[PDB]
């Protein structure tokens, strides 16, 4: 054969944790993680960096809540600059796991493009914790460049760089002296991308991958996109990322930017890819512009979330993530076993509050 | 490097190959173990839920040869009634005791001893100790504290899906394991939690281990026809624990209503919201009605009859032995359910 | 520990590779075996059900070149009755000048006579008795399960007491069941367990082998013994009937394609201004009235006279094997490769991304 | 016991996985190979199909880089007409179409489909000034079509040649030992496709561009790669895996410039679709049954519009793989297979689409 198949890729639904012996109850397991080499996380949750899922509202309560949300960069500096200095003054024992920084104020991310050194700056000057070097193809000359002059003029700046779904990438970015990497080509519910270019890796193996590469050199692995359940928190946890990264299933709560509007009797957001046409006219499309279910507070999506990974962690018997990764065995399922683990032959005829 | 040890497989994947046949269905015998020490007539229990087991459906399920697990969500007197009714109710295939008393089992929780001593008393004739995650410290501890005080109380425990856990329960002493993580229909736990084994691996691989110790297998959860039944007890399983297919039943708790100009019963997960009254397991949800049980289980038993006949077994020991499979694809499973025809007629064993 | 012999792969599993080809699909040839001693014109046989197969569609498939199987859903005298039926439909001395010029390739006995099969049970030897003086050209000894001590002992009483007769007994699905009914003397093997558009067995007993490879791993044992083997259920498409001869079946046995034709037994009826016949199977509830059911009760569209539907069918096997080079029916077999494909190679072999405005004759 | 060659896989199976870059998209090269002889500045060629190819598609495929496939289900002197208008089609029209694809005269490219033994359609096909002849059966792999490229290349040694279609390495070994200067390869895979179904015959598109590669490549023969294009991305895997350009017919069938007529039904505007092999496109050149079917698409607007959105998703596909052009871009490409809930999680999922997409239906 002419053509290079490297691997068959999987990705979460073809796989399955296998249930471990467990001292442990859910409510008793450790949930804290690393997000970069130099900052923990108290939680594993990160909100996605777009403009219909983490402005400050979403940036304060993912922090609150012990994750960090990343304030979008489709908007000009200032905004952006304003943005991350209204997450820094937010700050109350309502919230005992607030991930704070050595002042006492809450942590904030903010996303930057190629190239946007006067951006970098003014964030730097706002407080920002993290800056996180995003663009479609994360594994190139741009990204790398970029990595290299930020890390030299601000090298005790911790720098999250992405998106890639490679080994080659992950050293790649590493040795260029990222403080974590950002993977996922292609997994997003709005996400394009795998269809209309053909490029991407299923989001489990490239995980897998990328984290195998990214341990040889002490750097946390994102896991940024394709989360539908919480049992897919869980699943990328224990195959080795150190954090999530969420879009769709926040984007439906009150925090997120945008209005409710009601459709067909249903109240629901907006949301769409960046790389889709609305969001790029605020280079052809790699996104779509949709809308989801309202689904209330950021606080009672989290809760679900987290008391998933928790659930998760009592099955396998893990004391915290750390165990978690070390113990996890995983079986491959088919389709049959897809349609045997979710809900089948029985009409649902109510809502539950972590299953749609 | 992550650590995948194992394709694992359902029912849907697989077919059983027919064999030699002396044998016509009519002829083979269905008896099997229920534990160590009780038999069954019929192999097939209803499962342990409040949409499906109070004593109306148990005394069905033990007059017909099997077995009802009265469900523990209602309080222990509650429960004791349940477990008299059954007892009471009398005293050619009826599951009986050495009184002439149909047998009953009851589910129990971790750390429920005043349940198991109030069931004991009542005459319980197995107890059914049931958790979410039956490879834990907390169910094994309750293990060993039933089977020290009630030496020869039957005691089934679940769930498992993993050899590690079947070795474990079996060490600690039960008489039964039960088996299946995740499949259930209105079990939501493998999307969740990410956590389950689809159920013939689950039942393979927990049967294995388990025959060491002379301890039977219960294949609890993702039953939807009766030739799961017969691929369940092939595989090794000594029983079969049915939620779904018994829910819309006369006997089952709960009752009729219409929608849509046709009738239903709830059934519901006990780990959803419903049950429970949190980060549920289980949706709530509704069946069609079908009927008495006694209608549903004779087709489910018409069915593994069959199946026996087809590999030509004389009984459920002899199936097990001669039992060999084809794994299938998706093309195959649609090829088997019935195609490229509008059914106009609904048939009492495929829906 | 459990025992799992193989993967079985059925029609949709898998797709023929074109070969070199000199022949243009007219030029092939398609005339078979049904047994070791009946030759067929073209590879088609309809099913023995009530309602697919009565004397109509019996002397349809045999003007065709096929044949037909009646059915044994009544008493003795009825069917009896429906073959004579067919036996005298035509005969060497009476020169039916119409008939001859419209079907040239009517399959025929030494007497001129339309051929014609007829189904019967386990035991059933009054009714073999009966149907021999009618003059049957094959009996097809049926059963659920072929590969048993009942249809053992019938095949060995029907040979040992008509040695000349050409018998065929299904339904079997292993190399270990077409061993023993051939070392029985069967003079063909009738291979599908399961597979039948209107069957529920595999999912009512769990017991069933995917069809291309019980087609395949029945002719590797029974081309041991010169047997034909009769690939019978689940044909949906024309091409399912090329792969199941190219994986070395002798011919196909079709029910739910030729159950809503004119000559079928059995009423149109209207269901929401269109027209359907009934279509069940012979181990439904409805079929048995005449233990647990094994097939489901149903309908299918009516699509007029068997003669357009076998035109379809063959014209799609004489395209493929145009595809593939081959003469005739053995060289289709010797020839034909195979490839296996994935749920998205199937999508891609449908007709996708586009809406259909047109019935296409041989495609629903 | 049977003999199964392989496990055969199509587009939906396969992913490219990304590369290091030093290129963006808009800075990388799509020119490739039609033939041994015959470049495109953009590797999209028209289906040669009497719904989707006639003088006007033709035109506006040349102008764009590419080229259209006059189809052959009219007669001789159809044909000739629709070749020579488009040969005969201001200096504005240089400004706007700076990418056209022309002959040595400055007259668009255009091609146009034969059948075997039509040799005096060849004829008067040359005579019109036709840049290439499109050799098609359903069965390329046949003594018909290769005494045909023989008689062909005898009496027109300078006559571009591609010979279709075909699905196997033995196939491409005839046709590029007979003469070929293409073969097109493709049994099965089109959008109103019955011949698998109708036959049970065909290897799934990207199994059968990577063997036919493999061995046409041995002679120097472009492939092209026929049929089943769905998405932009479709179109990068097909060059990746080693096919030089790629033909297309739904995707411009409800296209301004496709013959036949817009129409409206139930509020929305379509065209009519249909498979050359349809009992409506055989009706027309009026005995084989048929292996295509009779539909619709919708309106889609401009070919320049549609030809824009899948040129674009080639340039980014080129981007994530780090190539500067199309031969760069085979050397480099590595695949994954993938499963169902890989193509699940590929495509949009769980969300609700709410604004139509340029290059995603
Ligand atoms: C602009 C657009 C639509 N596409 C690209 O920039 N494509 C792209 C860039 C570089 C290379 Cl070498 C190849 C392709 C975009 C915008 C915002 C987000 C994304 C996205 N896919 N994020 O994950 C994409
Ligand atoms: C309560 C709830 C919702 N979940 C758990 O208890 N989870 C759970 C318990 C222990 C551990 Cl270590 C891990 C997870 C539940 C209730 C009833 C039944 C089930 C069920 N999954 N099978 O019966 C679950
Ligand atoms: C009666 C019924 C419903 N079932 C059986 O007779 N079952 C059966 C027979 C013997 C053995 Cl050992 C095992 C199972 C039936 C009637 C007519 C046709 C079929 C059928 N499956 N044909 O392919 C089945
Ligand atoms: C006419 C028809 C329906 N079929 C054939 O000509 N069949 C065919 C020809 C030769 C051989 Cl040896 C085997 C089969 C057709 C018409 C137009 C296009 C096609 C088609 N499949 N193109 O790819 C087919
Ligand atoms: O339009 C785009 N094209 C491709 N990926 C995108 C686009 N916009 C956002 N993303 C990615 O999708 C992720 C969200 O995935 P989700 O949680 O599955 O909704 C983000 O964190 C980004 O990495
Ligand atoms: O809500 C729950 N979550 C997970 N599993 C459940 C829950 N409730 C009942 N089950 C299991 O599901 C089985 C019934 O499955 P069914 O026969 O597929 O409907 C029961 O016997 C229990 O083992
Ligand atoms: O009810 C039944 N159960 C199982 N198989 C049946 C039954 N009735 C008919 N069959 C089989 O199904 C075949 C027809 O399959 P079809 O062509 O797919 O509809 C017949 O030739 C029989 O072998
Ligand atoms: O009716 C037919 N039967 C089989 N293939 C056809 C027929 N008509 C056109 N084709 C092929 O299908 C291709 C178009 O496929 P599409 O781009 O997927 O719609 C054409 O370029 C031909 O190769
Ligand atoms: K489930
Ligand atoms: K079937
Ligand atoms: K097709
Ligand atoms: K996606």
């Amino acid at each position: 054969n002419a053509m290079k198949i490297v691997k068959r890729a999987l990705t979460f639904e073809d796989v399955l944790l296998r249930p471990g012996y467990s001292e442990v109850l859910p409510k008793e397991v450790k949930i804290h993680t690393k997000l970069t080499k130099n900052i923990t996380l108290n939680m594993p949750l990160i909100s996605a960096a777009m403009d219909t899922v983490t402005e400050h509202r979403a940036a304060i309560m993912m922090a609150r809540l012990g994750g960090l949300g990343v304030i979008h960069k489709n908007m000009d500096i200032a905004s952006q600059v304003r943005e991350v200095k209204r997450v820094k003054k937010s700050e109350r024992k309502e919230y005992p796991d607030a991930n704070k920084d050595n002042f006492g104020r809450l942590r904030v991310g903010a996303a930057i493009g190629v190239g946007q050194m006067d951006r970098v700056d003014a964030l730097v000057e706002a407080g920002v914790d993290v800056v996180v070097l995003d663009s479609a193809h994360g594994h190139s000359k741009g990204i790398i460049d970029t990595v290299k002059a930020i890390k030299a003029k601000y090298p005790n700046l911790d720098l999250i760089a992405g998106n890639i779904a490679t080994a080659a990438a992950a050293k790649a970015l590493c040795e260029a002296g990222v403080d974590a990497v950002k993977v996922g080509i292609g997994p997003g519910s709005i996400c394009t991308t795998r269809i209309v270019s053909g490029v991407g890796v299923p989001q489990i193996s490239a995980i897998d991958e990328c984290v195998e590469e990214a341990n040889k050199f002490g750097v946390p692995v994102i896991a940024d996109g394709g989360i539908k359940y919480s049992g897919d928190i869980a699943k990328a946890l224990a195959v080795g990322a150190s954090s999530v990264m969420i879009g769709s299933l926040l984007a439906g709560t009150d925090e997120s930017p945008g209005e409710l509007f009601t459709y067909q009797g249903r109240q629901y957001k907006s949301y769409r890819g960046m790389g889709s046409l609305g969001a790029m006219q605020k280079l052809v499309p790699e996104g779509i512009e949709g809308r989801v279910p309202y689904v209330g507070s950021i606080r009672s999506v989290v809760h679900q979330l987290l008391g998933g990974l928790r659930s998760s962690m009592g099955y396998v018997g893990a004391k915290d993530i750390e165990d978690f990764q070390k113990r996890a065995e995983f079986v491959e399922i088919t389709t049959a076993g897809l349609k045997e683990s979710h809900v089948h032959d029985v009409t649902i005829t109510h809502e539950a509050p972590n299953y749609k």
